[PDB]
């Protein structure tokens, strides 16, 4: 049952790997990543060596959580698992895990900066990440950390979510950022208790870039850019005020002038009048107001593209881990019992 591993050290790293992986090639450095062919699928794929994935009771706890997400993930618009392994022939000698996902090519920033794009580009690309985001919220996850360079495209304008949230430092979310130039105010600025909304927001800044040509909020810093945010969609009303726990963010809210709501048909010039609707609908100032995922697929915007019937949503996802204490030993122990039970896809 256990396949023949063979070693060898590439760029001062050991990589020690089943022999249905031939050709391996460094292509970046959380962890280090090959580009590998795989002989038993026929796919070029990406195999991912964890850097030190059991060095914390919060490493420890971060691996186990990747590898469950990874797992459950079964969906055309997301990316899945091909293969998980690792050397260890027992859990006493358990110290390395390998990911396999297939090798992707270019991102959406290769595209939007280096293409000219038709709206029925534009209905196709935000239409399947909306169908990705269907199913993953359906199964109470949040990505958290939607933006261009997070999603892959194709020659044929096929799109799959990836690099989901596993929980950003202040240095990389700190000044004129793409870190931060998609993320929700609420998140942003620690409002309030967030929740799966956080990802409308960034979808919706995502579809104004690609209508445009334009990052939508290019802020400088965290208050630059909510600046940019309320001279587009207004300054809150007594309404949204009442949800914001901090006495200091409400009081600082307060002292800015007020604005009203601008026409977006005078902001996004030109654009298919259903788009300007829509992205009305995601850039909210409310989370509660916004749009959901599966709201907006029957937007009349999509209209040549939504299947109802071809839309699925995903498995239950059981979650209850995360609120869970357990020492180093018994996080490493999860996470190899979950590596040995990998089923692999069809
Ligand atoms: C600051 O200028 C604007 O207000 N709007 C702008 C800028 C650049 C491109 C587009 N394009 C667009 O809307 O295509 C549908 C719109
Ligand atoms: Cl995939
Ligand atoms: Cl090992
Ligand atoms: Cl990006
Ligand atoms: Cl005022
Ligand atoms: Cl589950
Ligand atoms: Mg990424």
């Amino acid at each position: 049952e256990r396949p023949t591993f063979y070693r060898q050290e590439l760029n001062k790293t050991i990589w020690e790997v089943p022999e249905r992986y031939q050709n391996l090639s460094p292509v970046g450095s959380y962890g280090s990543v090959c580009a590998a062919f795989d002989t038993k699928t026929g796919h070029r794929v990406a195999v991912k060596k964890l850097s030190r994935p059991f060095q914390s009771i919060i490493h420890a706890k971060r691996t186990y959580r990747e590898l469950r997400l990874l797992k459950h993930m079964k969906h055309e618009n997301v990316i899945g698992l091909l293969d998980v392994f690792t050397p260890a022939r027992s859990l006493e000698e358990f110290n390395d895990v390998y990911l396999v996902t297939h090798l992707m090519g270019a991102d959406l920033n290769n595209i939007v900066k280096c293409q000219k794009l038709t709206d029925d580009h534009v209905q196709f690309l935000i239409y399947q990440i909306l169908r990705g985001l269907k199913y993953i919220h359906s199964a109470d996850i949040i990505h958290r950390d939607l933006k261009p360079s997070n999603l892959a495209v194709n020659e044929d304008c096929e799109l799959k979510i990836l690099d989901f949230g596993l929980a950003h430092t202040d240095d990389e979310m700190t000044g004129y950022v793409a870190t931060r130039w998609y993320r929700a105010p609420e998140i942003m600025l620690n409002w309030m208790h967030y929740n799966q909304t956080v990802d409308i927001w960034s979808v919706g800044c995502i579809m104004a870039e690609l209508l445009t040509g334009r990052t939508l909020f290019p802020g400088t810093d965290h208050i630059d850019q909510l600046k940019l945010i309320l001279r587009l969609v207004g300054t809150p009303g007594a309404e949204l005020l009442k949800k914001i726990s901090s006495e200091s963010a409400r009081n600082y809210i307060q002292s800015l002038a007020q604005m009203p709501k601008m026409n977006f048909a005078n902001v996004f010039i030109g654009a298919n009048p259903l788009a300007v609707d829509l992205l009305e609908k995601m850039l909210v100032l409310d989370s509660d107001k916004r749009i959901t995922a599966a709201q907006a697929l029957a937007h009349a915007y999509f209209a040549q593209y939504h299947d109802p019937d071809d839309e699925p949503v995903a498995d239950p996802y059981d979650q209850s881990f995360e609120s869970r204490d357990l020492l180093i030993d018994e996080w490493k122990s999860l996470t190899y019992d979950e590596v040995i039970s990998f089923v692999p896809p069809p």
